[PDB]
C-alpha cells in the first residue's frame, strides 16, 4: 500500500566522528551513507573511503538495518570519482559485494569514474532524471578492469561495456535506463521518496531470502568467492535445523552424534 | 511462406493416464505439454511435475517431435508456481532436452512458474501475460538457474530488482528487458507460437541441438561441456574415421587411422 | 566408529526383480549396491544395462533407508570394460550419478576401461582392488568422451596426466592409479567389499544433509550454473526447515500476510 | 565535443598491394581499414579472403601508428554475407585474432551482416550500423552452426533468450531491432556511415592506448577463462617492465650484481 | 640464497598489546607472526580470536616493513582444532592479502582449523601434524573455499574422501596428496618456515602480489579479476602514460 | 603397440632452411621436431627464436603428414632457460590451439619462460637430469597467465604458489612426484622414449586426439575453449549427411530439406 511506502522518513544522525560523510539510520531499518564533499562533486579521497567502510560495516552489523542507501550530498553529484591507502576503494567494492543486505545507489547528477563503478557495485540503482553516467579512465590514464569491466558487462552487455570504457562518453538518465544500467528513473524532486519506497518494499520481504539470493547472483560472477558466500548461507541455515543442531547437542557431551534418526531425502 | 506457417494445426491427444496435464502432438512435429489445473491458476503440485517429466521424456524420445511447447490451460495463467522439490529435476530435463522448448505464456507466470518459462529456450507472451518472482515474499528462493540464468537473460541489475522486490511485470515490461522473445495479442497466442515452432522445424535438428548445447555451455561449466562434447561424439560416429574403430572390431583386426587426413 | 562395527558382516537383500543385465541389492544398514552382471563380456554395458542402472539408481535415490550407493561389476576380473562393442544414454546415467544427493562409491576389481573408466571417475569415491586396471580407449577405437570424461578427469589427476591418459590410451595398474590420485585407496582383492563396506559405513555415521551439501558444493566448482542449481537447491530445502522459511507457508495456512519483521537481520 | 576535429575529412592511404579479395587502407591519424572487396557475392569470404584479412589485421596490430581498426565491406549492400557457398575453417583463426588484438576493432556495417559475417561483426569490439543494415544467422537453415564465440559471446551481448531466438529461427533483423537488443552500438543514416564511424574511432584515438588494451583484455577475461587471464596478466607483465621495481631485475644484469628488492615499498 | 642467511637467528618483537587470544610478533627482516594462543583448547578459535586475527592481519597488510605473514598455533600439539561466522571474513582477508601467508602447522589442523591452513598460500608441516575435516561428523560443513579450493589442491577424489569420511591424515599422507608443501622434523618447524619466508622476502614483492592475484583468479571469477586488474591499475600509475 | 615398432630407429629429415636459432626436422612416420639451437646460452630464446618457432609450428600444423610435434633444446644441458637476459605469448596460444599433440622433450634446464613452455606442451618427457622452476620474482618479472593458472591445473594450488613465490629449482623426481612431468627416463634414452610416446599417439585417431585436446583446454579457457571444441563439432558436422544437405541444396538450386533426418533424443 502506497500510504505505507510513501510515509515520511524519520532519519537519525549517526555521523559522529566522520569528516567526509554523513551516516543516518531510519526507524524502519534503512541506513543511509552520504558522501559529503559537494564542493568537489562528491569525489572520494582515501579518508572518505575509510569512513564509508566504517559506516557500511556498522550498517552490516546492525540487526535493525535491513537496507543500505549510498548517495551523494546535494543534487549535482552522486560521486565524480577518485580525488587508509591509495587504492582502498577496492576494499569498499568487495565490502558492498559481500554485504548480506541490499545496497541501493541513489543517484542525482554525476556518477562518473570511480563514482560510476560504485553505483554499479550497488545491487540496485535509482536515478534522478538529471543523473549522468560514464567512465573516464582511458581519458585520464587509468582503468578499472575488475568488477568495473566484467561486472559492467553483466549489466549492459559486452558491446555497450566496450563502448562505455573505450570512448568514455557521458550518458543521461534515459540512455542509462535503456541499456539497463539503472533500475528506474524518477524526477529529481522525488528521488529519495521513490528510493525509500523501493527500500521499504525490500524491507517487507524475508531478509534471509534476500541474502541468499544476493549471494546466488554474485555466484554467477565470482567463482569460488561466490561459492563461499552461497555455501556460507547454507551453513548458517543448517545450524538452524534439528539435524544441524544434533552435532552441537551431542559432541559437546563427548558422547556421539546420532544422525540415523534423520531422513535421507531424494 | 506465411500460408504454411499459419496453416491450421492438427493436434492429437496423448493425455492417457495423466491427471494434472494434457499432452498433445501435432502431425508436423510439435509436442504440447499443458498444465491443466486452471482452478488454481495452473500451480504445480508434485504429481504435476512427475507427469510433465514423463511427457517431456516422451517428447524427447519421439523422433517425429522436433519442438516442445510448455503452456497452461486457459487464458489466465501459464503457471503460478508451487502449490500451497522434484521441479529441480524438471528444470534439468528442460535444460538438457536436445530439442527447442517454447514457453507459451498467457496471464500469470509467477514464482516457480516464472522460473519454468525462463528455463524454456524461448518465450512467446500474450499481451495479458504477467511475470515475476515471489520467493522473498513467501519465505523461499530459487538461487539456482532461477537466479544466475535469469541474470544471463535480463542483466544483473534487473535480476536483483526482480528477486529483491518481487513485483509483477506486464508483457511490455518483460519484452523491454529481454525476458520474453515477443508479445502477441492473446487471441493469436497459439497461432504465433506455432509459427515460431514451424520456423525451427524447417531447420536442421542436429544444428539446433548443437547450438542449444553450446549456449548452455556458456553457463553450465563441465555439465555444459558434457552436452556439447556429447554431440561431438555423436557427430564423430557418423563419419568414416569414427566408423573405422567399429569396422575394425567387425573385420577382426586393428584399426588403421593412417588413411585419414590430419587437418590443420 | 570402532572396527568391529565397520567390519561387521553384510547382509544384502535382493532387489533385482525384472533386471536382465544387473543385480541390485540393499543392506539393512543403508547401502545400495548396483552390480553390472555381464561378466562374460567383462561387464561391458549395452543400452539395456544403462536403462536398468538408471532405474536402480533412481530407486536408491528415493529410498530414505539408503544412504550410500556402491557401483561395481560381477566377479573379480572387471568393473566395467566400456560400451558394448557389439545409444548414448550413458550420458544420462553420468548426470544422474553426478546429481545424486547420496555418495556413490565405485568398487573396482580388474578392468575399469573406456566408458567403464569414466563411470568410476563419476563416482564420488573409488575403492580399488590390487588387481584393478584403469585407462581410456577412445582414440584407439575411434571415439572420445570430451565431457566429464575429460574436464572432470583433469580435476582429479591434473592436466598433464589427463592428456597422457587420453592421448596414449595406455593401461594403468592399481598403484599407478593411487599415485596419481585417480583412486582413493588400494586394497587386496579378497578384502575389496570388506573395505568398501567400511568406507560406506563411515559415511553412514555422518550427517546425510551435510554430505549432500558438500557433494553439491564440490560439483559447483565444476558445473557452473548447474552446480549452483544443486547447491542453491539444498539452501532452499534448508530454508524450509527454519522458522523464517515456514512463515510464508503459515501465513497461508492461517490466512494472513507474512510478517518477516519479527526475524533478526543478521550480519 | 570538438566535432570539427571528429568530423574532419579523412585522408586514406592505400596499402592493398598483393591483395585479391580485400582493400587495406591507413589514415594519417591512425585508423586502419580492412574492406572485404567481393561485392558481387555480397562480400562473402572464401579461404583466400580470410588469409588476406589475417595478414592485414596482423599488419595493423604491429603498426605503432595504428590505434584503431575498421572492418567493413565494399559498397552499400553488404558487410559480409558469410562463408562462400561455392567453396578451410581458418575464419576461426581470424576470430581469435580479432579477439586478442590489443587495439579496438570496429565493425562498420552497411546492408547484410549474415552467417559467418554476422559472427565477424559480433567479434568486433563495437559495431556501427547503417540504417539499412540487416543481421542474423543462417547456420541451422543451411546445415551448419557456430557454437563457439558465435553462440556464447552472442549471449553476452543480447542475452540468452534473444541468442536462442536468433540461432534457432535464423530470421533477419533490421537496424532498429539490432539496436534495441543491444546487438549494435548505434544506427546512423547510410550516407553518414563512415563519417560517424570515423568519429567514434577518433574519440578512442584521443584516449590512452594502454588503458584501452587493458580494458579490452579485462572485458575478454569475463568470457575467456585462462585465455583471458593470459591477455590480462600479459599487460600486467608489460606494465611491470615499465616500472623501477620491474627494471631492477634487468639492471642487476647490467651492473653484475644480485637484484635487490629490499629498497622497494611493500604496499597494502 | 646462502644457508647462513636463511638459517640466521630470528629477532622477534612483540606487538601483542590488547590481544587476549593471540600473540602477534614482527621480525626485523619483515616477517609478521600471528599465533593462536589458546593451547588449553588445542588452539580452537572463538569469535574474539577471529576478531583479533583479523586486526593483526590488517596490521601486517598495512605495514610496509612486513613482507610475509606466518599463521600458527601456540605450542607443539595444535595449529588450530576448529571453531559469529566471522571466520568467513578472515578467510577472504587471507585470500586478498597481497603478501604471502604461510601456515606453520604443528600437531592438529582440524575442522575450521583445517580450512585456515588451506587458505594460506603455503603450508609448512611438522612431522607430527594431523589434518582433516569434521563437519559431517558434528553437523556442519564448509562448502565455500573449504570445498572447491580444497579440490584445487588435492583433486576431486581426495577432496570428496576428506569431506565425506572425515578421517585424520598424518604429515606424510598430507604431503603425498599435495595438501602441504613440505614436512620437517617438529624441532625445526620455525627454522624451516623462517627460511621459506626469507626466500620469498628476497624476491620482488610486486611480482609476488601479482602472482598471488593471478593464482586466485583461476578460482575466484570476477573477484579474482578485481585483484588482478587492481594490480594492473596500480602498475599503470607507476608509468609515464 | 609392439616394442619393436615403437623403438624402431627414427629417420629424421631436415627442414631447417632459413632458420638461425632453431633446427626443424620431420620423420617419415609423422613426427615434427622443433629444436631450440642456442646451447651456448642454455637455449634461451630471443625474439627471433620465437618468430622461428612460430613459423615451424605453423608449418607442422598445416602438414597433413605430421601428427605429433616435439619441442626440445639442442644438447643435453638445457631444454630452454627462458627469455634472453613479448611474442612468446603468441607462441603460447599457438601451442595451446594446435590440434595436434605437442610434447616437451626436456633435458637439463627448463627454467623461467622455458619452464612455462614445457607446461604449455600437452605432455612432458623428462630426462633424469632435467631441472625445473620459475625465476620471475627473482629477476623482477612474472607470468600470471597460463604460467600461473594452468600451472595450478597441473600441480595444484599449494605447489603452484610454492614454485612461483620461492623460485627454487626442482629435479626430475620432484617434478614427477608433483605431476609436473609425465615420466622420467635416463638421459641416454630421452629421444628413444619420447619417440615411443609419439608413436603411441600416432597409432590413434587424429580426430579423437584434437577433440580431446580441445575438450581439456575447454576446462580452462572459457569461451576460447568453447571456440575450439565447437569448431571441431562444426568440422565433424560437415562430414555428415545432414551437414552436407545444406551445401547440396545450394549446388542443386533447391531449398534444404532436413525433414528426411531423424530427430534423436
Ligand atoms: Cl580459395
Ligand atoms: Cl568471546
Ligand atoms: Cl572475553
Ligand atoms: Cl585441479
Ligand atoms: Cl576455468
Amino acid at each position: 500500500d502506497e500510504a505505507m511506502l510513501y510515509a515520511p522518513v524519520e532519519w537519525h544522525d549517526c555521523s559522529e566522528g566522520f569528516e567526509d560523510i554523513r551516516y543516518e539510520k531510519s526507524t524502519d531499518g534503512i541506513a543511509k551513507i552520504t558522501i559529503n564533499r559537494p564542493q568537489v562533486r562528491n569525489a572520494f579521497r582515501p579518508l572518505t573511503v575509510k569512513e564509508m567502510i566504517q559506516a557500511l560495516a556498522d550498517a552490516r552489523y546492525d540487526d535493525n538495518i535491513g537496507v543500505i542507501i549510498l548517495t551523494g550530498a546535494g543534487d549535482k553529484a552522486f560521486c565524480s570519482g577518485g580525488d587508509v591507502h591509495h587504492l582502498n576503494v577496492l576494499d569498499f567494492q568487495r565490502q558492498i559485494r559481500t554485504c548480506p543486505k541490499p545496497v541501493v545507489a541513489m543517484v542525482a547528477g554525476y556518477s562518473i569514474g570511480g563514482g560510476h563503478v560504485l553505483h554499479m557495485m550497488c545491487d540496485l540503482t535509482i536515478a534522478a532524471d538529471n543523473a549522468i553516467f560514464g567512465q573516464t579512465g582511458p581519458k585520464v590514464g587509468s582503468f578499472d578492469g575488475g568488477w568495473g569491466a566484467s561486472y559492467m558487462a553483466r549489466i549492459v552487455g559486452q558491446k555497450k561495456a566496450r563502448e562505455i570504457w573505450f570512448l568514455c562518453r557521458q550518458y543521461d538518465a534515459k540512455q542509462a535506463l535503456d541499456m539497463g544500467l539503472v533500475n528506474t528513473v524518477v524526477p529529481l524532486a522525488d528521488l529519495e521518496k521513490e528510493t525509500v519506497r523501493w527500500c521499504r518494499e525490500m524491507l517487507q520481504n524475508s531478509p534471509m531470502a534476500l541474502r541468499c539470493l544476493k549471494a546466488a547472483l554474485n555466484a554467477d560472477c565470482d567463482g569460488q568467492a561466490g561459492l563461499q558466500e552461497l555455501a556460507g548461507n547454507a551453513t548458517m541455515l543448517f545450524y538452524m535445523t534439528e539435524e544441524g543442531q544434533e552435532g552441537r547437542n551431542a559432541f559437546n557431551q563427548k558422547r556421539q552424534p546420532d544422525f540415523s534418526k534423520f531422513k535421507r531425502n531424494p
